């Protein structure tokens, strides 16, 4: 993807892998959400939004002339027809076990694509060195499990599992995970309210969206006050953080999960 100014990122993990290695993406899809749901790394002003990510304005793709265009694999549009715009590369986000493994990959792949292999490398210590810092932080805490999860709409949490991106983190840091059920690929999984009832003695961070109006909702039914943890005041509500993004997203997890239980 020769010109490390025309760059198109047609999903949110190529963008912080983009925006790690120091590339201002010439275009990004869906820069509205991307600022409720990824936030931390900022998007600048003179970015072009070039639609959702399942559907993005391909008249624009066109006219913009991308030399590149970056996504997410088994996400959004066919990469067949993608491919046919301009050059592209679709990034895994995860192996389905370990998405964090994958983000270094993924780091060092679209770094070698641009030829900032030194980038790269000085992000990955950056990364590696503040999660081990942060350690610390979460050695007075105990055995006690925490429930990772964000409002879906007031009657489905998305609960993130083993697989997610946050577990690496977890196992770092010594924090087990409260949620051993089913995921998806990407490491989560919706699930009804009641289904987190079943958890009493763990610690529950739920990721806001600016979607007040649903955990108002969901926080005056009689069964969500009647909830264990909520009852046992173990909930906490915080600030975004993509689920399914890389390294910066992984740092970002630590920073709001040092302010909810460091």
């Amino acid at each position: 993807a020769i010109d490390p100014n025309r760059i198109v990122a047609l999903e949110w993990l190529p963008v912080e892998l983009l925006l790690a290695l120091g590339i201002v993406p010439y275009g990004v899809a869906d820069t509205i959400n991307y600022r409720l749901w990824v936030s931390e790394p900022p998007l600048p002003d003179s970015v072009i939004d070039v639609g959702l990510r399942t559907e993005p304005n391909l008249e624009l793709l066109t006219e913009m002339k991308p030399s590149f265009m970056v996504w997410s694999a088994g996400y959004g549009p066919s990469p067949e027809m993608l491919a046919r715009i301009a050059p592209g590369r679709g990034f895994n986000f995860s192996d389905g076990k370990q998405p964090l493994a994958m983000a270094r990959k993924s780091l060092t792949e679209m770094a070698d694509l641009l030829n900032l292999q030194s980038a790269a490398e000085t992000h990955l210590a950056q990364y590696e060195d503040f999660i081990r810092s942060m350690k610390p932080r979460f050695v007075k805490r105990g055995a006690r499990p925490l429930l990772l999860t964000t409002l879906i709409d007031p009657r489905h949490m998305l609960v993130f599992g083993p697989n997610s991106l946050f577990q690496e983190i977890l196992d770092e840091y010594g924090i087990p995970n409260a949620w051993q059920g089913e995921t998806n690929f990407w490491g989560s999984t919706a699930v009804s309210i009641d289904r987190l009832a079943a958890y009493k003695d763990v610690d529950v961070l739920c990721f806001d969206h600016d979607n007040s109006k649903d955990m108002d909702a969901l926080m005056a039914t009689p069964l969500w006050q009647a909830m264990p943890f909520v009852r046992a005041g173990r909930f906490q509500r915080v600030p975004a953080v993509w689920f399914y993004g890389a390294t910066l997203s992984a740092m970002h997890f630590v920073r709001v999960l040092d302010n909810a239980i460091g």
